[PDB]
């Protein structure tokens, strides 16, 4: 009853040399490299706050251009924020009233039910006592410190750009304390066109309704804010936007298949340590992390909070793009999934740091397609799309095959998205092969799926079929079993078709 199949996970390339970290035309470094030292909290670069208020950068809450209308007169919104947050919250309403002081237009649109219910109905007296007395004051302190922490203008990783932003974990915490307190200007109204192609950053939507899940999301987030406020994080984090111009001619790809480890046990974060961990992403990175959504992406964004900050500068992902986040830390341990997600305990991430003091953790955000009808996923353009999506996230332009760790993946785009597990598994296997990387596949309790993926991989490997040879079989399946197939389910399935087409040849 073998719990895993293929190449042993111990033989799979696990990570971690690095070229000198320096700013460049396509790389933003917001800290002092010369002073970057292990165990030492990074010093921000520049020394004095530098402001930018343009269509190309983040509009900081502390900017001198961040103003609000007054009865005449244009007051400073950052002064309002300070005056608002420097009061003693001793009841949930105190915090609601503080957020709404500098967010007037939303005083009747923003619901604070989940925030009230967590403080008054979920938390115990002593727990709530630790909230209004210790965590929250300490959160306000790191938020208000923003001009001293984030001195350099942060660029927006806009669509088409191949750019990276290396910044300290301390800088990310000051930034996320501002998102909790809903301080980022020009990211609130659903009718603006300035940030409509960007995901929600301010945490307002986390405070609405009566979902049993929001207290759990809040417990997760407060565990993070408690950690970072208690002890300043010492490491760094890199956010790369990778856009590809030239994609492979799939039908004529001579590359063979790589190695595979396939299991119905384990997780991406635990068993995929030192591997390229795949995030089953939403085109707007992080999905509904700051609202109702609570699946694969949201859970990760909750357990690894420095992922939430990508939402501040990552423009909606177009088909040829992916987001690579390196150096994020895990602050929480969890139980369950979706409607049964529970915050377990505090986790102490024991990962090593690289020459750029980044935790040896690499995550790729790759968005899958949302199939309107189930048969649409076998349509050539749509299989070519997913293959280009995965290839992008897997490809490392300018890196040697031997120095690339395995891909830790699973059922990507399968739930409310409708993806065929068996097709997606082949697309990922073909993407990884084209980008010379082995595959570590988690089937999440599905024992059957694991046997099926293993068998297909072994069948293709032995009969020695190329990426082109396999891709041509997927084009045959659409033609023979989908092109004029009216019924919602085709007569014959994909893997039986693959065994048939090859054996009979
Ligand atoms: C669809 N689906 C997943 O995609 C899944 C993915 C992960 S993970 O990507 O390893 N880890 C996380 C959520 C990134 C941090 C962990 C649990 C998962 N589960 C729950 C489950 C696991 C085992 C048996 C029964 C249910 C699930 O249903």
């Amino acid at each position: 009853d073998k719990k895993w199949l293929g190449t042993p996970i111990e033989e799979m390339r696990r990570m971690p040399r690095l070229p000198l970290l320096r700013p460049s035309a396509n790389h933003t470094v917001t800290i002092r490299v010369d002073l970057l030292r292990a165990g030492e909290v990074p010093k921000p670069f520049p020394t004095h706050y530098k402001d930018l208020w343009d269509n190309k950068h983040v509009k900081m809450p502390c900017s001198e251009q961040n103003l609000y209308p007054v009865e005449d007169t244009a007051g400073s919104r950052w002064e309002l924020i300070q005056t608002a947050l420097l009061n003693k919250f001793t009841r949930p309403q105190n915090l609601k009233d503080a957020i709404l002081k500098y967010n007037v237009a939303y005083s009747k649109k923003w619901d604070f039910t989940a925030l009230i219910d967590f403080w008054d109905k979920v938390l115990e007296e002593a727990e709530a006592q630790h909230l209004y007395q210790s965590i929250l004051p300490d959160m306000v302190k790191i938020a208000l410190c923003l001009p001293n922490i984030c001195t350099q203008p942060i660029p927006l990783l806009a669509a088409a750009m191949n750019h990276s932003i290396t910044m300290s974990q301390e800088q990310i915490a000051s930034l996320l304390a501002n998102a909790f307190f809903c301080t980022f200007p020009r990211r609130n109204a659903k009718m603006k066109s300035e940030y409509s192609s960007y995901p929600d950053i301010n945490f307002n939507r986390l405070f609405e309704g009566r979902s049993s899940r929001k207290p759990e999301k809040l417990k997760t987030l407060f565990c993070y804010f408690r950690r970072v406020t208690a002890a300043a994080p010492t490491g760094l984090v890199t956010f790369t936007r990778q856009s590809l111009e030239d994609f492979p001619e799939w039908e004529r790809c001579e590359k063979p298949l790589t190695r595979l480890h396939v299991t119905y046990e384990g997780t991406i974060e635990e068993n995929g340590q030192g591997m390229l961990q795949v995030d089953f992403a939403n085109r707007f990175v992080g999905g509904g992390v700051t609202s109702a959504g609570l699946v694969q992406e949201e859970i990760r964004f909750l357990i690894n909070p420095e992922l939430i900050i990508s939402r501040l500068f990552t423009e909606v992902l177009d088909h040829n793009e992916c987001l690579i986040i390196t150096g994020t830390e895990q602050y929480s341990e969890y139980t369950g999934y979706a409607e049964t997600y529970r915050w377990s305990r505090s986790h102490e991430d024991g990962s090593e740091r690289d020459d750029w003091q980044r935790r040896c953790t690499e995550i790729v955000a790759i968005d899958a397609l949302h199939f309107r009808r189930y048969l649409d996923q076998f349509v050539p353009e749509k299989m070519r799309r997913e293959l280009n999506k995965a290839y992008c996230g897997f490809l490392r332009p300018g890196v040697s095959s031997e120095n690339l760790s395995a891909v830790a993946t699973g059922n990507w785009g399968c739930g409310a998205f409708g993806g065929d597990a068996r097709l997606k598994a082949l697309i990922q296997i073909l993407a990884a092969a084209a980008a010379e990387r082995d595959v570590v596949y988690f089937t999440f309790g599905d024992s059957e799926l694991m046997r099926d993926i293993y068998s297909m991989h072994i069948f293709l490997t032995e009969r020695k079929l190329t990426v082109g040879d396999v891709y041509k079989l997927l084009l045959r399946y659409y033609n023979e079993e989908c092109r004029n197939c009216s019924t919602p389910g085709p007569d014959i399935k994909l893997y039986p078709f693959i065994y048939h087409a090859v054996e009979s040849c």
